[PDB]
C-alpha cells in the first residue's frame, strides 16, 4: 500500500482543514456518546447505536485523511494544465475513493447523458472547478453533504 | 487530539522511512494470514490468531505513524540547543507515547540509579544521542526491539 498522491500546496492546506474540522466533530461526537451512555444505560437503543456509528464513521474519514496527507507529493505552483471550458475533469474523493469524470461546457452544450456528463460553464459545479489544475482540492454542493473532491487529472 | 509534533527535517524523513517500512510488513503480514487461511481451514490454531495479531499490530503502528506525520510542525534547520555530556534528554516513543529520561556523561560518572539515570558518553544509546537536537528521531537498540525516539527536549 505505497502510492503517491499530488497535491497543489492549496490542494495540500485543503485536507489539513478538513482533518482539523473532523478531529473536532470527532471530540463532539465522542462526547455526546459518553454522555449517552451513562444516561439511557440501556444501550440496545436506536440512538447509542446511531451515536457508535457516527463516532466510527468520523473516525474514519480522519484516519483516510492522514494516510492521504502522509503519501502527499506537493506540485510545483505554476504547473500542469488549467481547467477551462471544453476540459474534461477526473476527480477522486478523498475519503471513499470515488471517482467522478465531467467536461465544462457552455449552458446550452450541458448534457446529463453524454459520456463524460456536460456540465454547464455557470453552473455551480463548473464554477467551483474553472480555473483549477490537478492536485487542487475542491468542495463540491452535495445534498446527502459538501464533499470535498481532488484533480486527479485534466484530460480535456 | 490536536497537538503539533516537533521534528527536524532529518527526524521527519526518518519516520516517513519507519513508516515505509511498516507498510512493506504489512503486505508480507496481509499475504500470510490470507494463506494460512486457505490451508489449515480450522482457524482455531495457535497460528492463524498469531497471524491476525500480527497483522492487526502492524495496522496500529502504522496509523499512529500517519497521526504524528500530519501533526508534523518542521523545526528551522540550525535551531534550540544540541545534545552533549552533561545534557539531560527526554525521549518519546511516538507509538507507546512511552517517556524516556536519561542524562549523558563520562562512562565513570555512569549511574543506572540516579534519578534521570546517568548514561554513559562512549555507551550505545550515549553514542545515538550525542550531537541531536530537539525534532530529532533516534533508533535505540532494544532486546525486544530496537524502536525509534523522539527528542522532545533537552533540559541539560
Ligand atoms: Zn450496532
Ligand atoms: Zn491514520
Ligand atoms: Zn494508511
Ligand atoms: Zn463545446
Ligand atoms: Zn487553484
Ligand atoms: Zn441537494
Ligand atoms: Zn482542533
Ligand atoms: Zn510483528
Ligand atoms: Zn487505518
Ligand atoms: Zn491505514
Ligand atoms: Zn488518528
Ligand atoms: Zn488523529
Amino acid at each position: 500500500m505505497a502510492r503517491e498522491v499530488k497535491l497543489t500546496k492549496a490542494g495540500y492546506e485543503r485536507l489539513m482543514q478538513q482533518l482539523e474540522r473532523e478531529r473536532e466533530r470527532l471530540q463532539e461526537a465522542t462526547k455526546i456518546l459518553q454522555e449517552l451512555m451513562e444516561s439511557s444505560d440501556d444501550y440496545d437503543d436506536s440512538g447509542l447505536e446511531a451515536a457508535k456509528q457516527e463516532k466510527a464513521r468520523i473516525e474514519a474519514r480522519i484516519d483516510s485523511l492522514e494516510d492521504i496527507l502522509s503519501r502527499a507529493v506537493i506540485l510545483e505552483e505554476g504547473s500542469g494544465e488549467v481547467i477551462g471550458l471544453g476540459s474534461v475533469v477526473e476527480l477522486e474523493d478523498p475519503l471513499s475513493g470515488e471517482r467522478l469524470s465531467v467536461q465544462v461546457v457552455s449552458p446550452a452544450e450541458a448534457n446529463v447523458l453524454d459520456t463524460p456528463m456536460k456540465i454547464s460553464d455557470a453552473s455551480p459545479m463548473g464554477k467551483a472547478l474553472l480555473g483549477h489544475r490537478v492536485g487542487d482540492v475542491l468542495s463540491l454542493d452535495t445534498p446527502k453533504g459538501r464533499r470535498e473532491f481532488r484533480v486527479v487529472a485534466i484530460h480535456g
